[PDB]
């Protein structure tokens, strides 16, 4: 019975209209007692550009999170230069009962993100 | 004439993003420290002139931090992103680079322009 | 259903619920648009059953999103009275996701699977 | 002294990070009596992906306009396909005193637009 993470992502390569497979993503959360980023998990996107199992319901607490997408390495492996060596998306979770989809739609020279559910 | 420019557009309201704080940094490639080059605030056209001089514009990895949560809160609204940082590599130093931020409360995009 | 969509209201970070979407196919001889389906997005901003797998033939399609009516029911104006995305389908074995991410003064779309 | 069109555009090719040069653009306005699109101007973008003189101050009245971008043609002269054979942005003008910038930021498999000033 497959466990469903409340935080999901999707990487789409908009230049060829295909998923962003095999991109390294690192999730962090700011520690409020110190003021430092704590690493939570590191994953590699699957062939559908997604990264299931980012975090459990119990660990998904209110806080500030950072997702780092290794875009420079992603494009390097495709044999291409990228304008952005990495992409960090920093976001505030206050409502913990909701699903948060935090995707990266990217080309070599542009990207976008949105909050969804 | 800054070789690096920006423009902030509030896509929720279709107006320039005025008075947003933007800090430009340059990476120390040998350590991995970020150095602050310029701190500015966008004007009523959403622009930030004089981000850097021609003479200080060398190849390297630069970051612009845009103070998005502070911008939205001043307008009476929350933002999903406490700040946005765009990190980009400069190799060819004779080109102009336009690095804009197009944002709502819950989205943002950027593109490399000239 | 090999064609799917998703409407995101990126001003509020919520699904774009109750938006009318009309799907057409171009008559490749006359240049007429033939209506295929008229739907309304659900609470999750999706429109299931846009086309059936049998009826999904190659050619040029248009999805029309009634954006001006969507914002109007929300008590707001939209720069765009409607949005039409026109695309060419050459391979009918694939899934095509044709979404609309919109605010009152912007929008974007992406070919997805 | 230069006459500036109240309606401007900019086409940006976001897969290469260059201006979308030599893109055909056709501006229409909805006819008040027939319910038909009337062609106003046809142009080709310049080397900076822009099209000065889309319309005169005097022709720019309250209305519903459509900007058509020949994206299929544009990509084809670069030797590639596009998912969209053309792109039309239909927009309402009520306030005739403001400047309107209606850009197109395009890859072969994505595009975006915004209302600007």
């Amino acid at each position: 019975a497959t466990l469903l993470s409340p935080l999901s992502t999707h990487v789409l390569n908009i230049a060829q209209g295909v998923p962003g497979a095999n991109m390294t993503i690192v999730l962090h959360r700011l520690d409020p007692v110190s003021s430092a980023w704590n690493i939570l998990t590191t994953g590699i996107t699957n062939d559908d550009g997604r990264c299931p199992g980012l975090i459990t319901k119990e660990n998904f607490i209110a806080g500030v999170y950072k997702m780092r997408f290794e875009t420079g390495k992603y494009w390097d492996a495709l044999g291409e230069t990228c304008f952005y060596p990495y992409v960090e998306i920093v976001f505030t979770i206050t409502n913990t009962s909701q699903h948060y989809h935090v995707p990266l739609l990217l080309s070599r020279f542009s990207y976008s993100t949105t909050r969804g559910s």
